[PDB]
């Protein structure tokens, strides 16, 4: 299993814009191939950034998603954000899983 | 739920000794009330940190496990056993789940 975290330093004033701008982009990567699940995650202090957290069955996955046309349509959302709601730019993050509660 | 994420700034060369402890303790954890899930992630970059990331029902049953016999006695099965093997400290970053999948 294969992870995303982008971290996005959005500004509190714009949290609900970027919530309800992201949950449409959640909505773009359900029928994707290989998609397992996608968290949104707002900081305790609002001085960090959001984490969108997105788990796939392996990077493959996650680089045909990449080049979709979904993927595209969804980054139409901080495109309506304007470029003053962020601190700095995204910092992508990427992992394997080694251990997992479930099974 | 609430999410904790431990940022651990583990060097490579003791990488395999950090997964291989956590594991011998991460299931301390599982029968805490209000524990759903832990996943250990390891970096694409093995310059950067490991996340230990824990899916919890709210933020007082995470807090109430830092104090349990379990997280103490853990927290020497993996918390002493590398000697400093670290760039620097752990970071650990808490958040509120907003939109789930799920
Ligand atoms: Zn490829
Ligand atoms: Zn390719
Ligand atoms: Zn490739
Ligand atoms: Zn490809
Ligand atoms: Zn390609
Ligand atoms: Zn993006
Ligand atoms: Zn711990």
């Amino acid at each position: 299993m294969f992870v995303t975290m982008n971290r996005i330093p959005v500004r509190p004033e714009y949290a609900e814009q970027f919530e309800e701008a992201f949950r449409q982009r959640a909505r773009l990567v359900d029928r994707m191939p290989g998609f397992i699940r996608n968290l949104v995650l707002r900081p305790k202090n609002p001085g960090d950034p959001y984490v969108v957290m997105t788990l796939w069955e392996s990077e493959e996955a996650f680089r045909a998603w990449t080049e979709s046309p979904a993927f595209k349509e969804g980054h139409a959302r901080s495109g309506t954000l304007p470029k003053e709601a962020f601190l700095g730019p995204n910092r992508l993050e990427a992992f394997e899983v080694v251990l997992d509660s479930e099974g």
